[PDB]
């Protein structure tokens, strides 16, 4: 699943689920909501909640 995620001025290159977790972590720290992280990454809010507890 090679895929590029654009949030504001940053683009995250995603190649695996470990990369999605990393982006999730960055976006949370930048103050994005769980709803907003889920839409940005193309996953569910449940997956994002799992991601942010790591």
């Amino acid at each position: 699943m090679k895929k590029e995620i654009q949030v504001q001025g940053v683009r995250y290159y995603v190649e695996s689920e470990d990369d999605l977790v990393s982006v999730a972590h960055e976006l949370a720290k930048m103050g994005y909501t769980v709803q907003q992280i889920a839409n940005a990454l193309g996953v569910s809010e449940r997956k994002v909640r799992r991601y942010l507890e790591s």
